[PDB]
């Protein structure tokens, strides 16, 4: 038998398999123990016997996967989905907390762009996470003088210095007194979702003629960016008008709903990458067309058990607020 550490963005987990055990059945250990049940965002992320990062595909054994000859075996469980709107999408307050975190990562490590007055307002949310309420005998000048909280991009462009970034975290931590920690971890997540490259996968292409491009794939759709400009998109292509997604030797063609239209070209050269490329596809597809179906009675209940959880957790803050 296996030992496996599986990582979390805030939990480390050990489990022991059998050498024929599934992904599903590895993934389902791991939502079970964290108690997520919103578990069609998320997989399992490892770095193969070339180094590369790689989805657990998890209708395989285990280790037929390139999983490395390392013990323990090791992966990340991380978001491998977004949806299109948290408020409406993200139920359960472990399922926002791990979205907050991964997101916060590609935000301060600069893998999503984010203007400087945005990263401002992120930080004040996501101090309010960390600290709770301001008070200004605890969070004297200096308080925040410890936490990463813009990207380094931000940092680096300005000639404001730390303590100058720290006062104006501050005049927004001052103002979401009140907020709940789990209450500011959606807000932080409310405007992160508006940000160009928020839950955009980019991959290299060109197009026939050979200008060098990027594919975007998200939630929303497929895009095609100029080389030097990964914000806007100079095509669109919404998962309601794509009829196919397929590839053969490098050559992808998109087919549209509407079968008068042309199908759209492009060319990728890496065969694993096509592959990864052509599984985001089809599970962006999947969820897009679902979330416009009504809530399953699963989800229903999903919303009944996180919104009574909710209520069982004010009772209890409530009770503790009281006795003094």
């Amino acid at each position: 038998t296996i030992s496996v550490r599986v990582t979390t963005m805030d939990a480390e987990l050990e489990f022991a398999i059998q050498p024929n055990t599934t992904g599903k059945q590895l993934f389902d250990q791991v939502v079970k123990t964290i108690g997520l049940r919103e578990v069609w965002f998320f997989g399992l992320q490892y770095q193969d016997t070339k180094g590369f990062s790689t989805w657990l595909k998890l209708n395989k054994k285990v280790t037929a996967q390139d999983v490395r000859k390392e013990s323990p075996l090791l992966f990340k469980f991380r978001a491998k989905f977004y949806p299109e709107d948290v408020s409406e999408e993200l139920i359960q307050d472990i399922t926002q907390r791990l979205f907050f975190l991964q997101v916060k990562e590609g935000i301060l490590n600069d893998d999503i762009y984010c203007p400087p007055e945005t990263a401002v307002l992120l930080a004040s949310y996501a101090v309010q996470s960390k600290y709770g309420d301001f008070n200004k005998e605890v969070h004297k000048s200096g308080y925040l003088a410890g936490d990463k909280l813009l990207p380094q991009r931000v940092l680096e462009q300005h000639k404001l210095n730390k303590d100058q970034w720290e006062e104006r975290i501050q005049v927004w931590h001052e103002e979401h007194r009140g907020m709940l920690r789990e209450d500011a971890v959606l807000e932080y997540l409310k405007i992160a979702q508006d940000l160009e490259m928020y839950g955009v996968n980019y991959f290299s292409i060109k197009n026939k003629k050979g200008s060098e491009l990027w594919l975007g794939v998200d939630a929303l759709g497929l895009n095609i960016y100029e080389q030097n400009d990964r914000l806007t998109p100079k095509i669109g292509f919404p998962w309601s008008e794509i009829r196919n997604i397929s590839f053969n030797d490098k050559k992808f063609v998109i087919k549209p709903i509407d079968k008068k239209a042309p199908d759209f070209v492009f060319y990728a050269p890496r065969l694993r990458i096509n592959k990864r490329i052509l599984a985001l596809c089809m599970g962006n597809h999947e969820l897009y067309m679902r979330r416009r179906k009504p809530d399953t009675i699963e989800v229903q209940q999903m919303k009944a058990q996180a919104r009574e959880e909710k209520h069982q957790k004010q009772m209890e803050r409530a009770m503790l607020e009281n006795e003094k």
